This record gives structure tokens, C-alpha cells and sequence, in this order.
């Protein structure tokens, strides 16, 4: 045979180049996934993450109550939630004055969300309500324009010169910054078959029920990318502005 690494008789080269290049390419055609993960970020260093994996479109709608440290895993708070005081914290936010808390400030609020999307969505069909406390999006239900579209503020994450992910990411440094939150991605079509086109609208209605979704709060951001984010080839932006993921198109 032929020596590996000098010709283009290397088969062992060519077909591990294909095997990265069709899984690229597999999950931008109409039969992939599209991806999207919500980061809820606490000040004891801990990150809630929700993920939501479906063909066509894909979507995460949360209140402020279950963007609360506890509220998901509320078995891991045993010692450091007083889940009734903050039942009162929750009254206090819906209406100021409305509760009868022991705390001005609740530790179990989000500092941080981040919200990343697959390399599969179309940017520009990116939405997000981010609510008031009582799941207005903007002031009162009667001026409230249901979404914005935010895709010009995704920034591509990028390992080798590839675009892995995209991510938004935005603090909720002050007392007042208490929200609700739904976002929701399209999956790439450059096609003109549109896929909510009569022929396909029942597998798009079928795709809402097969949809599957992930959530677990992690301990620590280290834990989060050694546990979640690596093993799974999942994007990823950390606090120091570097990314995470792997390179598939073209490549061994
Ligand atoms: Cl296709």
C-alpha cells in the first residue's frame, strides 16, 4: 500500500474528513436539529441550564419564579432556602410593598442569563420576550408588542476559524432587573419548500410533541464545562470570553 500521510491514496484520511463533514452538514439539512440552552447565572457561582433539542423550530418559556436558585432541584436547598420566605420575596416583586420577606435582596435571583442557539438556526428569525415579574412584556398586555428580534446582538462562537454557536448574553446586575423569559430560533431554510407549507404543517405540529428537554443546575461554571458543555461537543462563552465547542466542516 501506499504510505499514510503522502498521497491521495490515504482512504483512512479521506473517510475521517467525510465522517466531520457529514455530521456538519446533517445538522444544517431539514431532517436536523436546531438547539437552544437558557443559562440562569447565581451569585453562589451555580448555573441553571435548560436546554430544548427539536426538528424545524425550537423554543424555552420560564417565569420568574422557576428562574429562582431551588426551584428546579429544590432537594439540593434543604439547608440554604426557606422556601415560604421566599414565596413572601416573589409577593414583593409582583407588587411593591406586596409581601412581608425577611430579605431586601433575594440570593435566588438570576445576576445573568446567557441564551445560546446551534449553528443550525437562522440568526435573523431569532425572538425573545423578556417579561416583567407578572409576565408582561413590555409595561401593560394593551402596548406590549409580544417579541423582539435580537439576532443583530448574537455574537458567533468560533473555535478554528468555524461558527460552532451563537450567543447573547446580558446581566441583571440591579435590584430592579426581575424578569420573565421565552426565546425561540427557526432551523436554517434556503430552500423555497417551506416547510409549514400544507404538504409538511403536520410534521411541524408533530415535532412540538417530540421535542425533548434537559435541565439541571450545576454547582460551579468549572463544573458546567468539564460535565455538560465538553462531553457533549455542546457551543459555549465563559466569564473570561472563551469559547468553547468543535470544529467539524472540512476537518479530521
Ligand atoms: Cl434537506
Amino acid at each position: 500500500a501506499d504510505v499514510a500521510g503522502t498521497s491521495n491514496r490515504d482512504f483512512r484520511g479521506r473517510e475521517q474528513r467525510l465522517f466531520n463533514s457529514e455530521q456538519y452538514n446533517y445538522n444544517n439539512s431539514l431532517n436536523g436539529e436546531v438547539s437552544v440552552w437558557v443559562y440562569a447565572y447565581y451569585s453562589d457561582g451555580s448555573v441553571l441550564v435548560i436546554n430544548k433539542n427539536s426538528q424545524y423550530k425550537v423554543g424555552i418559556s420560564e417565569t420568574f419564579k422557576a428562574l429562582k436558585e431551588y426551584y428546579y432541584d429544590p432537594e439540593t436547598g434543604t439547608w440554604y432556602n426557606d422556601s415560604y420566605d421566599e414565596y413572601e420575596v416573589n409577593q414583593s416583586i409582583y407588587y411593591p410593598n406586596g409581601g412581608d420577606a425577611r430579605k431586601f435582596h433575594s440570593n435566588a435571583k438570576p445576576r445573568a442569563i446567557q441564551i445560546i442557539f446551534s449553528p443550525s438556526v437562522n440568526v435573523r428569525t431569532i425572538k425573545m420576550a423578556k417579561g416583567n415579574a407578572v409576565s408582561v412584556p413590555d409595561e401593560y398586555l394593551q402596548r406590549s408588542h409580544p417579541w423582539e428580534a435580537t439576532g443583530i446582538k448574537y455574537r458567533k462562537i468560533k473555535r478554528d476559524g468555524e461558527i460552532v454557536g451563537y450567543s447573547h448574553y446580558f446581566e441583571l446586575p440591579h435590584e430592579y432587573n426581575s424578569i420573565s423569559l421565552a426565546v425561540s430560533g427557526v432551523h436554517k431554510n434556503p430552500s423555497s419548500y417551506n416547510v409549514g407549507s400544507a404538504h409538511n404543517v403536520m410534521d411541524v405540529f408533530q415535532s412540538c410533541d417530540l421535542a425533548l428537554r434537559f435541565c439541571n443546575r450545576y454547582w460551579a461554571e468549572l463544573e458546567l464545562v468539564n460535565h455538560y458543555i465538553s462531553p457533549n461537543a455542546y457551543p459555549y462563552l465563559d466569564i473570561n470570553n472563551h469559547s468553547y465547542g468543535v470544529a467539524l466542516s472540512n476537518r479530521q
